[PDB]
């Protein structure tokens, strides 16, 4: 029950899945590398 990939999520908690984080830009799912 995560965000993927290019999926609106809320930074701050990590809802997005194990690898990928919310970021400030798109304010959706983003991976870190």
């Amino acid at each position: 029950e995560c965000k993927g990939f290019g999926k609106s999520c809320v930074p701050g908690k990590n809802e997005c899945c194990s690898g990928y984080a919310c970021n400030s830009r798109d304010k959706w799912c983003k991976v870190l590398l």
